[PDB]
């Protein structure tokens, strides 16, 4: 099926989806930039940094392939707001479930302010493969 993308936005250093691409454009210092429309609203992202293929939701039954160290989008809550930032595994606490719900624990260090937080399978997505 189709690539879909998401963007790192310049104003929070979150993730969005990429619902199209408008232009691009050269800077003089040679980096390649892009307009990226958002989902649901209009920036320029360095495409060799601040753009990707989206991340994946990942399944109860799939939790056994994420690991201490891997790279993931986490659903950040905080007061007023709540982002999808990058942050990355540093131990998991495995739990009993089956298909249904996974209620492994996951430690993330937010790669921004380097922050910790326990979230659950359902707070995160994963990088392709
Ligand atoms: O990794 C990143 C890589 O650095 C980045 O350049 C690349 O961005 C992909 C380029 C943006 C896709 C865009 C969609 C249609 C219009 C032109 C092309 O994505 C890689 C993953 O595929
Ligand atoms: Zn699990």
């Amino acid at each position: 099926a189709d690539l879909a993308f998401e963007a790192k936005s310049a104003r929070d250093y979150a993730w969005y989806d990429v619902s199209s691409f408008l232009t691009y454009r050269v800077l003089r210092t040679g980096e390649l930039e892009v307009r990226v429309r958002f989902s649901g609203h209009d920036e320029w992202v360095n495409v060799k940094t601040s753009v990707r293929e989206r991340s994946i939701p990942v399944e109860p039954s799939e939790c056994g392939r994420v690991n201490v160290g891997d790279l993931l989008l986490c659903f950040q809550e905080r007061e007023d707001q709540a982002l999808y930032c990058d942050g990355h595994v540093l131990n998991i606490k495995r739990g009993i479930h089956d298909h249904a719900r996974c209620n492994c624990v996951f430690l993330v260090r937010y790669e921004l302010d380097n922050t910790e937080e326990s979230l659950g399978l359902e707070r995160i997505c994963r990088r392709p493969e």
